[PDB]
């Protein structure tokens, strides 16, 4: 039985994360001062009489600098008094603003404050072309439409083309921002990534930045990074007393770049333990994603399947020995699992997730067996197949589970497969294969997703990568739409969908698998949130 030669990239870290040893010193230090300034802000935030721009920027500028989950509670407050209020007297800027910040925190304010900057026909005054920080801020608000913000289809286009045009001749940092806009919009970026974007690189460089602000956010950010750089060790060990690194050396070795996926579904010091779960998990189904995908037999595909439904250590001997060593790796896992949410008697709630990682595997093994066949499947049906495969319902259910507040009627509404789940999962799906078309175009497989839109439409690969690219934005419609008051469940269990959909667009920029090779774009990143500080 000779396989496929292994042709990934290495892990491109080594053990520099391996080992990081906290410096409590500079953290007591640390969180000593941000208590303090944590109450000067709070009380920026409870100053009486401000007007609504200056209390919306105020709003921005924080949420922006990572550390508005600091006052969850006083930010609400004040959107909830703005929308009970109806305020429709101001300019593009501010209504802008006013428009995404509600949204973005389910408030379903009308697209109709928008309807004093349009002609009679929808199409926005071209008048309001030289007004950048108003274009600027229609811009990021064009990026939250749900199906029924039609208002707002212009928007996007009439922003970007006279953003584009201003932005050589602008002032910094106002240039940089406008730039970074334009390449990566605020609502669907990865909110720490965008943050240190924002800290470092534009506030940080402005003429009237608020400095108690700026000093909170630097050190709030290196503080949690402190966090962050401890759970990576504690991983990175986890993952070296693995060693599939050498045993499964067929498969992708990227446990850095699962960490910042787990990093950006929550960053928060509260979501610890459900980091640690969560990219435990990503890490491995990567593995088993690597050995349908480029490894195992069919022969062999089809004991690991019913091994992993029977669910039984008792299967492992029908197993091929390269398999027991991931097969016993994934069993163990969940008895891990069970016995650290064992003290909270929330160990019962581990079986959902294990029921969706049998979900998983059981369309592994089809999407196995049309490779084989030369199967190109009709959409809907490859389709039907095809969204469990991005693992999304399953690391959806995952993310839960190293929540403390996540209930059990939260895990009954994310098995009925709710329409906010299912778009993020369609965002990860369409984009996986518009990336990887070209990947796997190569590599024989006459199975894609991109491969089964055209045979059946009679389309080409333009219209195909498009109609799919088509369905991505319905797809943020409907995760907008999900976000908005009254929600099904708390507003807690929703980010972590909304962090997955996000995740897949900033690591497939450009179009590129930023996770297989995570050279040009992850890098980067992972650099800026778990390498270097913000220098003070
Ligand atoms: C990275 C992987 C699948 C994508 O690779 P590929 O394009 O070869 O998959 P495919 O066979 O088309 O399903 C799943 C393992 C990593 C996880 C959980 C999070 N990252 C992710 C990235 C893209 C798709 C799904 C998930
Ligand atoms: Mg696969
Ligand atoms: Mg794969
Ligand atoms: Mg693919």
């Amino acid at each position: 039985i000779v396989r496929p030669v292994a042709d990934f990239s290495p892990s491109l870290w080594g053990d520099q994360f391996l080992s990081f040893s906290i410096k409590n010193q500079v953290a007591e230090k640390y969180a000593k001062e941000i208590e303090a300034l944590k109450e000067q802000t709070r009380n920026m935030l409870l100053a009486t009489g401000m007007k609504l721009a200056d209390t919306l920027n105020l709003i921005d500028t924080i949420e922006r600098l990572g550390i508005s989950y600091h006052f969850e509670k006083e930010i609400d407050d004040i959107l909830d008094q703005i929308y009970n209020q109806n305020s429709n007297c101001n300019d593009l800027c501010t209504s802008a603003l006013q428009f995404r910040l509600l949204r973005q925190h389910g408030f379903n304010i009308s697209p109709e404050i928008f309807s004093k900057f349009q002609d009679e026909n929808g199409k926005f005054k071209e008048s309001l072309a030289s007004d950048v920080l108003g274009l600027l801020n229609l811009y990021e608000a064009s990026h939250v439409r749900t199906h029924a913000d039609d208002i707002l289809e212009d928007a996007l286009a009439f922003s970007t083309i006279h953003l584009e045009s201003a932005a050589p001749h602008l002032k910094s940092p106002l240039r940089e921002q406008v730039t970074h806009a334009l390449e990566q919009c605020l609502h669907k970026g990865v909110p720490r990534v965008e943050t240190r974007f924002f800290i470092s690189s534009i506030y940080d460089k402005e003429q009237s930045k608020n400095n108690v602000l700026l000093r909170f956010a630097k050190l709030d950010f290196n503080l949690l990074q402190m966090l962050h750089k401890q759970e990576l060790a504690q991983v990175s060990r986890w993952w070296k007393d693995l060693d599939f690194v050498t045993t499964l050396p067929y498969a992708r070795d990227r446990v850095v770049e699962c960490y910042f996926w787990a990093l950006g579904v929550y960053f928060e010091p509260q979501y610890s333990q459900a980091r640690v779960m969560l990219v435990k998990t990503i890490s491995m189904i990567s593995i088993v994603d690597d050995t349908f995908d480029a490894y195992g037999t069919v022969k062999e595909l089809e004991a690991y399947t019913d091994a992993i439904q029977r669910w039984d250590i008792n299967e492992i001997d029908r197993l091929p020995d390269y398999m027991k060593i991931s097969y016993k790796a994934i069993l163990d896992l969940y008895k891990d699992y069970e016995k650290e949410l064992s003290s909270a008697g929330r160990s019962h709630i581990v079986c959902h997730a294990i029921e969706r990682m049998k979900e998983v595997v059981r369309n592994y093994n089809v999407e196995s067996t049309w490779f084989i066949e030369g199967y190109t499947p009709p959409v809907s049906e490859y389709l039907s197949n095809a969204l469990a495969t991005t693992t999304y319902y399953y690391l959806a259910t995952t993310s839960y589970l190293g929540m403390k507040s996540a209930t059990e009627q939260d895990f009954e509404w994310l098995s009925k497969n709710p329409k906010i789940l299912e778009a993020s999962v369609i965002i990860c799906r369409v984009i996986d294969d518009t990336a990887t078309y070209e990947v796997e175009k190569s590599r024989g497989q006459i199975a894609t997703g991109i491969e089964c839109c055209m045979r059946d439409y009679g389309i080409s690969t333009k219209e195909a990568m498009a109609k799919f690219q088509n369905m991505a934005e319905t797809a943020w419609k409907d995760i907008n739409e999900g976000l908005l008051r009254p929600t099904p469940v708390s507003t807690e269990f929703l980010t972590p969908i909304l962090n997955l959909a996000r995740i897949v667009e900033v690591t497939y920029i450009h179009n590129l698998d930023g996770y297989t090779h995570p050279e040009k774009v992850l890098k980067p990143h992972i650099i800026n949130l778990l390498v270097d500080s913000i220098k003070i």
